[PDB]
């Protein structure tokens, strides 16, 4: 028996991050700012080693705009071992993308894609 501390429930503790995700690489428009456009389907890439092999379905992001609303990120493993998440930002600014792999954010992140007026889906003229 060992115990010297009453009327007190002392819950304080750091818990360790058990993955690495430090060498974390995210390539693509979605990440960098290129076909990003206001109301353009944007997704990117993220290439992963020590943190999986075949695809997993561990990651999620967070998109927020310079606004306050924020984008629904869709997240799509290609069970190969790398991720692909798609977004539309309904507003032309620079949102701030917060990822997290595991309960644990990247080097890289958070990010920053600014958004330039690119041109609008509005349906129109058809091909065929």
């Amino acid at each position: 028996g060992s115990s010297g501390s009453s009327g007190h429930f002392p819950a304080r503790v750091k818990v360790e991050p058990a993955v690495d995700t430090s060498r974390i690489k995210v390539f693509g428009p979605g990440i960098e700012g290129k076909d990003v456009f206001r109301e353009a389907t944007t997704d990117f890439t993220v290439d992963s080693r020590p943190l999986t092999q075949v695809g997993g379905d561990h990651i999620k992001a967070h998109i927020a705009n310079p606004s306050g609303a924020s984008t629904e990120c869709f997240v799509t493993d290609n069970a190969d071992g790398t991720y692909q998440v798609e977004y539309t930002p309904f507003e032309k600014g620079l949102h701030v993308v917060e990822v997290t792999y595991d309960d644990v954010p990247i080097p890289n992140s958070p990010f920053k894609v600014a958004v330039t007026e690119g041109c609008q889906p509005s349906s129109g003229p058809s091909s065929g």
